[PDB]
């Protein structure tokens, strides 16, 4: 999902990208189931 | 100056914008001196 650092650019400018969250953060300082089958 | 938020911008995406923190704050809720001269 594209939200709070993806929406502002992806509005203003146009492109975005996923991870953008942790490329912020490092650049600027700051279940289961079972299921049969065959194997 | 372009920081912490037009440097990520301008480096992983390519582009940047002015007025870039006013923008983002809004998207997401958050002395003279006397000189001569004819008039």
């Amino acid at each position: 999902v594209i939200a709070n650092t993806n929406l502002v650019t992806a509005l203003v400018m146009g492109k975005a990208v996923s991870n953008m969250d942790d490329v912020a953060r490092y650049l600027l300082g700051g279940g289961s189931a079972r299921v049969r089958a065959d194997l």
